[PDB]
């Protein structure tokens, strides 16, 4: 099975599998059952931004979600990620819907990785718009780019109405070398902006930024509450 | 056949096929017969640096090669590259040896691409050292990374002595989107540092930075004087 | 007197002093009488973007202005800027109004300078919003930042209505080293976004990005058609 | 008195004032008596690198010092720096000698600051060499740049032999805005490389990277063990 590190924006509480009884952001280390969570004042219909960062000296994975003119939500987890992840990874965004649904629209995405052992090795990309058929993305499941240059991670109709029972992911094409033996320091930083809109009283299921082994794929039975990341709820 | 734009550092003059009677840097648009050339005061055995840049407004492809404490060599060619290249490309370094030989050692390589249609789309990578089996490079022909973390584009012995009759290329794994319809401006910048050492009175054949269609491969019969780039000398 | 290199967005034609009979973008080398001009399809009331770039190998100063969903305007001038400018400069934006007026609102500004003689020396800044009293800007004349986090280079009223007879400039606080002896290559890149709105049939006078000697100041009698840059019309 | 946050590379143990009985790296919050320390396997005569990073979500200030082919030294301190520092700061390097001495040579220095409230405000600079009279640095006390393009923070002779009883500091010219009200996330990153050589059995006194209020100056009586940062030993 895949090795996954993720920051989930979980719009739908599945208390059955450990979710708190509210919308929340969480840090997932190798399991859908977050190591750390925080309550998320979800602003359905408004543009959000998520920012995630880590470095190997501090060993502290942190995430913040904010909307214009609102309180931010932060979560942090102390973890040595080079003991969790392989040296080469792909980074991606994932989203799902289930019985309940929402648009999982990514409007921009940027990522920087640095690895030092003069002078640091690095990878940086940014998308403020995604072309149709972006050749530097691996689109998995239902993921597509729409006519507006936005990434629709889950199925959306002609008008833009979200559909249930969907999974989609977008990975950056190039593997990233996130650690080496005798590296001095390695660090990464990711940001995305998202629009989550719904006709439903309870939107589902959420959006994640995740880091996995390079050949990662959507696991069988990972729909809905498993966010396209995990084959089970352990 | 591939679509190639290259800046060649041509160490060996093949007057037979248009080379001036001296070592030279050149700008190659779709043919080994450079559109523009300049005499290159080659410092065999010393670390060089090459820098290449372009933008779509200025439409002027420029390259400079320098060594510590020596005169630089510049070449420029006025060309609209978005009329030459496809929209998605891979960028690479190539080198050859023939009957005469030299090490074609790349010590570092960095590249930035920006495409604007807020806010610009971009790709940047840098290597100050290359791991063995770098997963973000496509190594073609004889190309390998050595124990020192340097890229050896052509065959080199245990001690580091160069071998003749060799071809090698290294492409960055992710395609780069270098143009779009209604783009405002698109630009790129590449730098590499190289060590060319030889036991021969005349080193051969040279090193290139090149931009090609994404599935580019080493053409049959492109050895020696064709620098791993072209199937013929037209 | 100051040494000025500028890209002017000239909204008001002063044929008296060399302006074409239309709104235009121009490249000004040491005089308000542009070395190169292009007709500018001014979209009064809409957000514009301007991008300017140069490098010392290509020796070609280029600028492009665009609005969402419209044709871009480009201008270029072949010039060796290291023969014009001192080695240390300040970079700024300037604007004026005269008898006729317009808002000269800067919404964002970013700049990168690189100087290579391993590894390149560099300066980069970006503002997507400007605080009140920005300590890293030198504000000259009427220039101020407003409550929205935008830079108002010329006087604007409580409601936001533009005022005539105004001059204002904003310089980045730190001098930039744009050339050195035996530099391999030096390059810069600047972008800004602007909103020019007017109640007048003919807006005036325009907005510039400029590069000058470090202690540059607004010259006596440089109002209106002289864009805050030049003491005279020679 | 100044507000100081610093990472000290303390070569000389002053147990009198809290130093451990060995060379150490430390995190200084508003006092020479470090909040956090780690033993430093000082490699006198060899080129070191120091890297320092912080972000406002993680709230963890971290530093690592390394030499080629040796074990790194890391230190971290949990601290909300936006409760310590003003919003606008200058960043600098400082060094001292006392009765015992060492060269405090800075070979390169780079710094990135980002402040987000689209899209983040930022400042980045890098020096791989320092010109004589660098106009973007404020040199305080004995600090100068030498003929090799290196920064000598303390007095050095014609041949390069270090002198005792010296203080010197180098600040970047532009203030940096490291926090704002309702910022989402703010982060910084600094790296420098240093050469500490000595004819003495015990080198003294060390080198710091520090962040202070903008008009910071070398305090009276801050020589030797106070590293040019503090007026007293409290
Ligand atoms: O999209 C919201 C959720 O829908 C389903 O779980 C249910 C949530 N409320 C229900 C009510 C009835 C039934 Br049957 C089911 Cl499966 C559910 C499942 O698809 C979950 O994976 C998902 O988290
Ligand atoms: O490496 C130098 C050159 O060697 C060969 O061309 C020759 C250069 N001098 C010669 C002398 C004799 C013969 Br046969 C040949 Cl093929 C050559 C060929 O391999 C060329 O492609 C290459 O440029
Ligand atoms: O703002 C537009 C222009 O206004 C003035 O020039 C005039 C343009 N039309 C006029 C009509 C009458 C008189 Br008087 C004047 Cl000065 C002008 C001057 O202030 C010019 O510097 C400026 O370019
Ligand atoms: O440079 C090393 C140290 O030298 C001095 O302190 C002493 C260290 N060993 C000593 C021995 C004798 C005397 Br007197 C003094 Cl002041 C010292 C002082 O200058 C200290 O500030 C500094 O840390
Ligand atoms: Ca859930
Ligand atoms: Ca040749
Ligand atoms: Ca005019
Ligand atoms: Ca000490
Ligand atoms: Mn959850
Ligand atoms: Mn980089
Ligand atoms: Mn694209
Ligand atoms: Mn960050
Ligand atoms: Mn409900
Ligand atoms: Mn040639
Ligand atoms: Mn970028
Ligand atoms: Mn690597
Ligand atoms: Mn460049
Ligand atoms: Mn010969
Ligand atoms: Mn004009
Ligand atoms: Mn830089
Ligand atoms: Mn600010
Ligand atoms: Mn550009
Ligand atoms: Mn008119
Ligand atoms: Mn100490
Ligand atoms: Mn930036
Ligand atoms: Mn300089
Ligand atoms: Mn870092
Ligand atoms: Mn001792």
């Amino acid at each position: 099975a895949d090795t996954i590190v993720a920051v989930e924006l979980d719009s739908y509480p599945n208390t059955d599998i450990g979710d708190p009884s509210y919308p929340h952001i969480g840090i997932d280390i190798k399991s859908i059952r977050s190591k750390s969570t925080a309550r998320w004042n979800m602003q359905t219909g408004k543009v959000g931004t998520a920012h995630i960062s880590y470095n190997s000296v501090a060993k502290r994975l942190s995430a913040v979600v904010s909307y214009s003119g609102t309180s931010s939500t932060t979560v942090s987890y102390d973890v040595d990620l080079n003991n969790v992840l392989p040296e080469w990874v792909r980074v991606g965004l994932s989203a799902t819907t289930g019985l309940y649904k929402e648009t999982n629209t990514i409007l921009s995405w940027s990522f920087t990785s640095k690895l030092k052992t003069a002078d640091a090795n690095s990878l940086h990309f940014s998308f403020s718009q995604f072309s149709q058929n972006p050749k530097d993305l691996i689109l998995q499941s239902d993921a597509t780019t729409d006519s507006d240059g936005n990434l629709q991670l889950t199925r959306v109709s002609s008008d833009g109405s979200p559909q249930g029972s969907s999974v989609g992911r977008a990975l950056f094409y190039a593997p990233v070398h996130i650690w080496e033996k005798s590296a001095v320091v390695a660090s990464f930083d990711a940001t995305f902006t998202f629009l989550i809109k719904s006709p439903d009283r309870d939107p589902a299921d959420g959006i994640t930024f995740f880091i996995a082994n390079t050949d990662t794929s959507i696991p069988s039975g990972s729909g809905g509450r498993l966010l396209g990341l995990f084959p089970d709820a352990n």
